[PDB]
């Protein structure tokens, strides 16, 4: 049907707008902190803490996938990748500093991807 056609192809812009986003968080993260999963093999421990892992390939992976359906969903990955970082690290280290930053840093441009999405509809 044209209907599906039409759904499909919306879906498509907003994962090329999400695609633009996360390139765009992840400028933000020029020492790499966030790039890749933990390694369960170097915080051995990391999954009796930390219940939902993320990092910025694993969002790339679902991205490329069409696998978020709205701006919300990606919000929810990119708050895990920062949530998880101030519970597993402590206030004192350069980790959750980092985190604390790319929140901050991450807050101006989901604002306006935020706006995009509503007026491209
Ligand atoms: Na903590």
């Amino acid at each position: 049907s044209m209907e599906q056609v039409a759904m499909e192809l919306r879906l498509t812009e907003l994962t090329r707008l999400l695609r633009s986003v996360l390139d765009q968080l992840q400028d933000k993260d020029p020492a790499r902190i966030f790039a890749q999963p933990v390694s369960l093999k170097e915080v051995p421990d990391y999954l009796d803490h930390i219940k939902h892992p993320m990092d910025f390939a694993t969002m790339r992976k679902r991205l490329e996938a069409q696998g978020y359906k709205n701006l919300h969903e990606f919000e929810e990955d990119f708050d895990l990748i920062i949530d998880n970082c101030m519970k597993y690290n402590a206030r004192d280290t350069v980790f959750y500093r980092a985190a604390v930053r790319l929140r901050d840093q991450g807050g101006v441009v989901l604002r306006q991807a935020r706006r995009e999405v509503d007026s491209i509809g």
